[PDB]
């Protein structure tokens, strides 16, 4: 089917200002629509924040401004926060918003009259920081701000307590088998495969029953009212899942402001997410209630759940290392230097390591050489002669590159997609020194045509494939290379040998660097 492709991050809590965990999902969330777009697809890529809730009050509280004036503000700074990034989201969501309240009222109102949502107890622990229910095993000693003999979480490791509420209780119970049959029967839906081993042990074992509401006096009344029992409000993660629902319904306008919430998700071809971005902390939302909810109320499941390595709730603020490196140049980092586990190094001495040795020295360099008065003398794509076996070679590579790249951006793999581009690149910067253009423009002229036109294309396709990684570099190399916009773009132009020779290169600054390199500490 061609739909449009749904990317979405989580949406998180305002309980504090924005750092690099919600930056790091975001980035991911963005990358991913990034290549979808230029794949040339159709695309809605999802962020936000989560705003109601007793740990969003309690922190309110503190700062002793009401819940509205402190969700509003701290979404704001995310908001800023996202544009100074500089993604290309196209729609921010806000659990306060009344359309989101509209939607997650309609979803509600359909789970209870599947017979799925019944009134029951829960009495157990409950983690506030997590909002998260917990089962005693999951629960060990620890301490408290105030350092005193309490209990946390093994999860997270803030602390827990003892709720016994009367609850609005969701059958998830009942869906074990069906949840189990969606695992075994789509074995790419979790990512990585490690992670989707965690969630079906732990569906195997056997799955309780949810609470989803609250006693509003628990909450500080800050949370959707239960339709038909304004004494209980909806639990923050039905409120707070329910935001991909609501997103996928929203008509947004010019500026980013939804206009309208539409009755069918249908309509804007959207729902399901073909692609989750979350962290590790939050897993089993994702991938065990979400799905419930989904199957409770006759909707389809996601495509895809894709689970990092760090955590989504010593300093190492974002928009002051992209002001001190490039903001290209940390995105890059951070998509190079880990995968799914989270063990990688995040030091400067690494990220200058990666700057000079793979952007300026690998990358960068590259795209000076075969656009430099020097060796490329007449400032165009020259036209090639023959081909050796060595030039076939490493044609080859570069033919093969964009099916490699796209079956790791699907995955997605993010990381082993950027690694398999500078595997082609350092391969192309091999290739220059072997045949080392720079003597040719004396010794053999029509031999330079051959290995020019050849790095120039490689050049351009490594680019083009990382234009998701470095979107503004990539412009500006795109620019010095004189690639027309129309072949920016498109699985059309993922094909070798796509811009013609004869298209002159775009006009040189007398002291341009595409990337600077920095000194060793
Ligand atoms: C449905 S995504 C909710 C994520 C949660 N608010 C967090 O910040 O981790």
């Amino acid at each position: 089917v061609e739909k449009v492709f749904f990317v979405t991050s989580p949406i998180y809590y305002v309980n504090a200002a924005p750092h690099i965990g919600h930056v790091y999902s975001t980035l991911i969330t963005d990358v991913i629509g990034r290549y979808h777009r230029v794949k040339g697809e159709r695309v809605f890529a999802l962020t936000g924040t989560d705003e109601h809730g007793q740990k969003v009050a309690e922190a309110a509280k503190q700062k002793q401004v009401s819940p509205y004036d402190f969700t509003t503000a701290v979404a704001g700074e995310f908001k800023k926060c996202f544009e100074q990034m500089d993604y290309s989201i196209d729609y921010f969501i806000r659990t306060t918003n009344e359309q989101h309240k509209a939607v997650v009222k309609e979803l509600w109102t359909k789970l209870e009259q599947k017979g799925d949502i019944y009134l029951g107890r829960y009495e157990g622990w409950y983690s506030i920081s997590d909002e998260s229910f917990l089962t005693p095993q999951n629960i060990t000693d620890g301490v408290d701000k105030d350092g005193n003999p309490c209990k946390v979480s093994l999860e997270s490791g803030h602390v827990v307590t003892w709720v016994s509420e009367e609850n609005y209780m969701f059958r998830l119970s009942a869906f074990r088998e069906r949840l189990l049959e969606w695992y075994h029967a789509n074995p790419g839906c979790i990512v990585p495969e490690f992670r989707r081993r965690e969630v079906i042990r732990a569906v195997e074992k056997g799955l309780p029953d949810l609470s989803v509401s609250r006693a509003r006096a628990t909450l500080h009344n800050w949370a959707i009212p239960v339709p038909g029992n304004p004494d209980h409000c909806v639990y923050v993660w039905l409120d707070a899942l329910t935001n991909y629902l609501t997103g996928s319904r929203l008509r947004v306008d010019e500026s980013g402001k939804e206009v309208s919430l539409v009755d069918d998700f249908n309509e804007l071809e959207r729902f399901p997410a073909d692609v989750h971005v979350i962290g590790k902390d939050i897993l089993k939302f994702h991938a065990i209630y979400w799905p419930a909810f989904l199957l409770s109320a006759g909707l389809p499941l996601p495509k895809k759940i894709v689970a990092h390595g760090w955590w989504t709730k010593n300093v190492f603020d974002p928009v002051e290392k992209a002001e001190e490196f490039g903001y290209d140049a940390l995105k890059y980092f951070l998509l190079r230097e880990s995968g799914f586990s989270d063990d990688g190094d995040y030091s400067d001495k690494n990220m200058i390591a990666r700057l000079n040795g793979e952007l300026a020295d690998t990358l960068g360099n590259l795209v000076m050489r075969c656009t430099s008065a020097k060796i490329n003398v007449n400032g165009e794509w020259p036209s090639p002669a023959a081909y050796t076996e060595e030039d076939e070679s490493l044609i080859q590579l570069i033919k093969d590159l964009p099916g490699t790249a796209d079956h790791y951006y699907l995955i997605p793999d993010i990381q082993k997609a950027i690694i398999a581009v500078f595997d082609v690149l350092r391969a192309i910067n091999a290739y220059v020194t072997d045949m080392a253009p720079w003597k040719l423009v004396k010794t053999d002229p029509e031999r330079l045509r051959t290995v020019l036109y050849i790095t120039l294309e490689g050049v351009r396709v490594t680019t083009l494939l990382l234009s998701p990684i470095l979107p503004r570099k990539s412009v500006v190399i795109f620019d010095m290379l004189g690639v027309p916009e129309v072949h920016r773009k498109g699985i059309e132009n993922f094909e070798f040998g796509a811009v013609p020779p004869g298209t002159r290169l775009g006009p040189a600054v007398e002291g341009e660097v595409l990337f600077s390199k920095r000194s060793t500490e």
